[PDB]
């Protein structure tokens, strides 16, 4: 069902400190998967807030699996499913967001609000001072009969040669309301880098990830 | 890193539990080259009053094993040693703040700890000693000043009835001389571990062993 190349549209409604934004973006997935682009702009202007911690907003689906391990985000389909995610950044405000992950035969749409409160005007994120996505070991573990969650650290790369953690934390449930393969504790690695493209007289921001999961097993 | 022959290590814990003591020593030994050893701890004021399993971070950064072309921190802090300041909050439960020592005699490493855990649950799967397994998780190291690396982690714990505790680790490591030592940058370490009461002993003795390896990730 994702044994070819695929395309994906991305509707992101959301708001930084009161102030709205939205998003539109979309890209495809070569086969086999787990490493993707996608092209992303801010229809409402410029972003008002570094695009960095936005990575994670603009495809689960789309990330490579070894065949031991499940991949609860496909098989979620075609039923598709729903995401509840929160990030949480040390000593700044943190985004909640809720996703909706519609399967369109050869294209997967999703559409997203995401809240991103109590924001430090002052902070790096506020400033567009984030250079750098740290590459990280994502953490996915079971949750319910229909749920799987994943837990993460996503650090950006300050100006000052800084870091800024952020805590990554989603649920991902499957719509369906029939019997689905929960995997069992494993963990995705998650590389991301995003682009000024300088075309747009627009704010548009080309992004690519390369994710993969993988185990590791029990002291027998 | 002169770490190039085997070791043996001494802890000290000295703790306390919603506001009652206890006290654990431990020793083990590490076979060169190492990242797979054991330790072995008893609860000299006899019963521990909580599970063992959320002790077990408690019961050595320098016995994992590193490849060559990542610096490994905690044995670059010989001889003179490190000291961690630490916390692990549990979700729906208390949590734990350590300070740790670390000083190298010959070729045995002493360490002692103290640790409030505080907030703790009665009726929860650690007091209620219900933790079965502890989940094999990839911790996450980062650069952390000129002096000191940083260690965050997701600890999962298995309860009893087939559900799970998770402990948000995060973990700061400083070293000690007045020298100046080479920070790594960000890269990982698997940690493994297994815990096992050695019953022929008929104090609270409890058996631990671990794997612990590092690796990284490139960038895009």
């Amino acid at each position: 069902l994702f044994q070819s190349d695929m395309t994906f549209k991305i509707f992101i409604d959301g708001e930084v400190n009161g102030q709205k934004f939205t998003i539109v973006a979309d890209g495809s997935s070569k086969f086999p998967h787990g490493d993707f682009n996608v092209h992303a702009v801010c229809e409402t202007g410029k972003l008002p807030m570094s695009w960095k911690p936005i990575c994670h907003l603009i495809e689960p689906f789309f990330a490579r699996y070894p065949d031991g391990i499940s991949h609860f985000a496909q098989e979620c389909f075609p039923e598709g499913l729903s995401i509840d995610r929160t990030v949480r950044f040390e000593n700044d405000g943190t985004m909640t967001s809720h996703h909706t992950y519609e399967l369109d035969d050869t294209c997967v749409v999703s559409r997203i609000t995401v809240n991103c409160d109590g924001f430090q005007p002052d902070g790096p994120i506020m400033r567009d001072q984030l250079v750098d996505i740290l590459p990280n070991e994502t953490h996915m573990f079971p949750h319910g009969p229909n749920a799987v969650r994943q837990l993460a650290f996503i650090g950006f790369t300050t100006a000052d040669g800084g870091l800024m953690m952020g805590h990554f934390d989603s649920k991902m449930t499957f719509n369906g309301s029939r019997a689905i393969e929960i995997p069992g504790p494993h963990f995705v690695t998650i590389i991301t880098k995003q682009m000024r493209d300088t075309s747009d007289k627009r704010d548009h921001v080309c992004q690519r990830e390369v994710a993969y999961a993988h185990s590791v097993p029990r002291i027998t």
